[PDB]
């Protein structure tokens, strides 16, 4: 029961909605988790929303389960970084004898990977720095820029975003780190959307 | 004297320059004021930069008189909240069994209306949250969220938009919030005009 | 040894970098240095990116030499500055006898020109307000939007946008702004290139 995880639109007839996953397989060195969908601003397809990733730089990112990314969403990647230790001008670039100072990837600062956590909510036309961490059932409001890590079930806004109040008391949310209702087998799951929508599940599991 | 506010486009062979109140009157829970309007981006009618506003949920968005609202300013109704006391997933959305979870009315939850009071300046770019309100006289800087209510005559701006300074002291404020003047004939505004363009319209009527 | 600085398209087979001052050397009231460049976004020129520049106004706009000018960034001049001892509804936009209230020179908001240094980096989608500074050798995170001065060698991001870091001890600083490599004759800066992208240009010409 539910759609299939593996139809680009599994919305019959709608090619707004999209499941990112298969989508971005093809894509090297991008992980993303089976019902974590993406509701298309102008048609678009999610892999235009990922900037500046490429191979060479090896940076990775990550998406989790059951996420629900809002329209315009950015996700910039480490490609756009410039060497900083010095002059930020990319001499390098324009040619006719400035090769030479092609930078060694040890000199260009990468940040790290970019790992968006399950069960994430990110509002419409939040930007999403390199390098960044977005942990379980976080929500971030629309129109963010997220420069910094995002601690689980928090809700975050703002340019740069800042974590405002947890969503639910710590016990909560232990619990609900523990129990990781995203990870049990569709068909458990589909015995408990209803508990997993009003948060009982806490008092099943 | 003036444009006649019920005037898609006031200005002549400017279809850039609208007045809100003509294109928005057809719609259901939406007022707007009499000279208020909307200086398009590119081309669009104000009414495509409301977002999210459905009917059924019976939120009202309310504006003023003689507001000037700047091009890209994006008004974000309660249609777009996510039920949240649990997963923010929405699984009805999906159908093939998942249709039966749809979420109850009182379930959804609902920030209240939105309210720009008169006088207003959105600079441009500027996003609306759902359930605000901006005051009277009140400035809000280009390119802000704004995510809580706003005094009036007050300049805000970012994101969050914060109150960053009083326009005028106190008394000035009391007295012009009291005077009201855009809640008057257009014979008299039209005639002190000037006095509203420099704030001495308080001295007359006092 | 290296591309024209007068060329537009100084890259080949990409119409999407090109240098700013020829194209903007023919506009009235603004300066561009020599090798600062503009990453297009969708193929747009620059010139596009300058808003509201009324040379009755007499703003102006000035920027250094070596700027790295990421795409979608914006510029907003004092043009769309609203007049604001009162209200701030634009009556004599409007005409038809409003007109008599158009506003004097002396009373609209000029907040000054607007000043990017040499060596700055400004990030995608930034927004910088009309009559900011900008210091030699700042970066400027993308998705900002500047409304205060920004010193010489800072880090800043944010909306308002804020200095977050320094990028070098004072005394590094201090040389650099002593040196201007940047105002050297390319044949110069030819080879330091080197020196200059590690920083150690410092220890050679002092
Ligand atoms: C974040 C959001 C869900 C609201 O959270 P909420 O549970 O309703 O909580 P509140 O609105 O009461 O917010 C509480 C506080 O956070 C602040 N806040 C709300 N959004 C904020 C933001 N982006 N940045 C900073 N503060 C913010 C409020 O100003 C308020 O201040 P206070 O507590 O000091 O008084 C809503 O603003 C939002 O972003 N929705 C997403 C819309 C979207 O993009 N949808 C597309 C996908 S379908
Ligand atoms: C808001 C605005 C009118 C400036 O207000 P102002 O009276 O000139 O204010 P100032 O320039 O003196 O700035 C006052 C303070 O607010 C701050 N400020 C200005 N814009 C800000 C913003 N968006 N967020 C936070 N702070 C802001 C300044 O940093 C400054 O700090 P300080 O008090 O410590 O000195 C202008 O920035 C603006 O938004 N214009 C709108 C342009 C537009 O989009 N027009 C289209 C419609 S016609
Ligand atoms: C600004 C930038 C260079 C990062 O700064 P950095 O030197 O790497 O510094 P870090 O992010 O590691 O840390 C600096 C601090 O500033 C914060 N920060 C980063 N971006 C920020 C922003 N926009 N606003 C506020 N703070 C920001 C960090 O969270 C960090 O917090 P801390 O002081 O508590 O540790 C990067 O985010 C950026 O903007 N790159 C430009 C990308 C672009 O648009 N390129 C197009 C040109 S081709
Ligand atoms: C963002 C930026 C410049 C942009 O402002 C200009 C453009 O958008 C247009 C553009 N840039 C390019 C092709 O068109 C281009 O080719 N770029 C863009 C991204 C990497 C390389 C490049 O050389 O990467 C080489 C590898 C190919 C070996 C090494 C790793 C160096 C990269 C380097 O110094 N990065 C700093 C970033 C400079
Ligand atoms: C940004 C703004 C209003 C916008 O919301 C309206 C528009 O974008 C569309 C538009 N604006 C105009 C013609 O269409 C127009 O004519 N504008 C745009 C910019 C100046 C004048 C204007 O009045 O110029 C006259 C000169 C011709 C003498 C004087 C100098 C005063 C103008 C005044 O109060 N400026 C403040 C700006 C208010």
């Amino acid at each position: 029961m539910g759609p299939n995880p593996m139809k680009m639109y599994p919305i019959e007839g709608n090619k707004s909605v999209q499941f990112i996953k298969p989508i971005l397989e093809k894509l090297e060195n991008v992980e993303v988790g089976e019902y974590s969908y993406y509701d298309s601003k102008n048609g678009e397809t999610f892999d235009k929303q990922i900037l500046y990733h490429y191979p060479i730089l090896n940076d990775k990112l990550k998406i989790g389960k059951f996420c629900s990314i809002g329209p315009g969403v950015t996700i910039i990647m480490n490609g756009a970084n410039h060497r900083m230790d010095g002059s930020t001008y990319p001499f390098n670039l324009f040619g006719n004898g400035w090769e030479k100072h092609m930078p060694k990837l040890d000199q260009l600062p990468i940040k790290g990977d970019t790992i968006i956590g399950n069960d994430v909510w990110i509002g419409k036309d939040v930007v999403i720095m390199p390098g960044v961490k977005i942990g379980d059932g976080a929500i971030v409001a629309a129109n963010s820029v997220v420069v910094k890590d995002i601690a689980p079930y928090m809700l975050a806004g703002g340019n740069p975003a800042n974590e405002i109040k947890q969503r639910f008391d710590q016990d909560t949310i232990n619990q609900l780190l523990d129990i990781k209702w995203w990870n049990w087998p569709i068909d458990i799951i589909n015995e408990n959307i209803d508990k997993i929508l009003d948060n009982s599940i806490i008092r099943e599991v």
